[PDB]
């Protein structure tokens, strides 16, 4: 593999799209690799990790319980609700909804949670409260995936997303138990976690959330490291590429391969 930066460049040339990337030490926030780190990219389903950080903040403050059962209706459901469509009669707890949103990318679960935190405006206010002045949510599922060229709605930057994830997971803004819960939901991702593990060398830790949108938009927010440790945050977004899903996946995997091959930096 090329050095990570050279692989990122190759991925842009091959995709004919924009890649944005950060590699950050989880414990310290040291930025190791940065490429278009201050440019905007649609979050797509990666926003669901920040969403559940806001939920956990409410739990910590005594304004929410993960146990609280939310009753909902069929008319509430949006496209792609593999878990929530199964519980129209009996409802789902707030914690189950976060598990469905993060681990299954259940869109109706995400909207139900968004309703508990004040909608897109409320989630954006939470981001501002934790010192992220860049990331913004404007719309609900599934419109937030539209990825119109040049449109700032529903975007983050690799640098802001990585800093925000670090804040949520490690900064004691969230309680110890809440930090552990957010981490566990990422460890439990069913959409990409097992596939990623199938191609990682033995000994490498993965936790993640992935996203996809229009016009080739694709992303992953992840924790990765050797010796079975979540050593680094890696955030990679792609946008404005005509490439197949398979090739977008392969290019992201190639960046990961370069990071692994050149880990000591
Ligand atoms: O010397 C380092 C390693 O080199 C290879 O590992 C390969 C592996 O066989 C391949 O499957 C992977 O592809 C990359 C898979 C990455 C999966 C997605 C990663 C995510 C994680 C972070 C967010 C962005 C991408 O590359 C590594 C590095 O060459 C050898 O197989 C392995 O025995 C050896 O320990
Ligand atoms: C998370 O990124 C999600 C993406 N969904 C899209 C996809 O390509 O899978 C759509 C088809 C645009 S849709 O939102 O289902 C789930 O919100």
């Amino acid at each position: 593999s090329p050095q990570p930066l050279e692989q990122i460049k190759l991925s842009e040339s091959q995709l004919s799209g924009r890649v944005g990337m950060i590699e950050m030490d989880l414990a310290s926030g040291r930025t190791l690799t940065a490429w278009r780190a201050d440019e905007r990219f649609p979050m797509m389903s990666t926003f669901k990790v920040v969403l559940c950080g806001a939920v956990l903040a409410r739990v910590d403050a005594g304004d929410e319980q993960l146990e609280r059962k939310i009753h909902y209706r069929q008319q509430d459901l949006v496209d792609y609700s593999p878990v929530s469509e199964k519980h129209l009669a009996d409802g789902m707890t707030v914690g189950e909804l976060c598990a469905a949103a993060i681990t299954m990318s259940d869109n109706s679960a995400a909207n139900l949670l968004l309703a508990t935190v004040g909608g897109p405006a409320g989630l954006t206010a939470f981001l501002r409260q934790i010192g992220d002045n860049v990331t913004r949510l404007d719309r609900w599922e599934t419109e937030l995936n539209e990825a119109l060229p040049g449109d700032a709605r529903d975007t983050t930057t690799p640098a802001s997303m990585a800093a925000t994830l670090r804040k949520l997971l490690t900064s004691q803004r969230l309680s110890a138990r809440s930090q552990r819960q957010l981490l566990q939901w990422m460890v439990d991702d069913r959409v990409a976690g097992p596939l990623i593990r199938s191609v990682l060398p033995a000994g490498w830790f993965i936790a993640d959330k992935t996203g996809a949108g229009e016009r080739g938009a694709r992303g992953i927010v992840a924790l990765l490291g050797p010796n079975n440790k979540a050593e680094r945050i890696v955030v990679i977004y792609l946008r404005d590429t005509p490439a197949s899903m398979a090739e977008r996946n392969q290019q992201i995997a190639g960046i990961g391969a370069a990071l692994i091959e050149h880990w000591q930096r």
